[PDB]
């Protein structure tokens, strides 16, 4: 089955479509990233919510366990985690 659009607006402030497997499991998909993820932290909160859980400019693993780095605020996506992006190491 070929889902890239479940829903659409099922979840915005990330875009996010509701995917399920047909065992009852539901995770998130982001088109951003393109990327099938877990239940996300404070990023569908509000984006200075998430600075103090998890920094703006992220990286995580999909169920494919692919790690993308991507500027949330702006929407825009990489691969690469330099610390130097967020003058730190991971958190706003």
């Amino acid at each position: 089955g070929s889902d890239v659009a479940a829903g659409t607006a099922s979840g915005a402030k990330s875009m996010w479509t509701e995917h399920k497997s047909p065992d009852g499991r539901t995770y998130y998909y982001n088109t951003e990233t393109k990327q099938s993820t877990w239940e996300k932290p404070d990023d569908l909160k509000t984006p200075a919510e998430q600075l103090l859980s998890k920094c703006p400019w992220k990286e995580y693993k999909s169920d494919s366990g692919k790690t993308y780095y991507y500027n949330s605020q702006t929407k825009e996506s990489r691969w690469a985690k330099p610390k130097e992006l967020e003058d730190l190491e991971g958190l706003e």
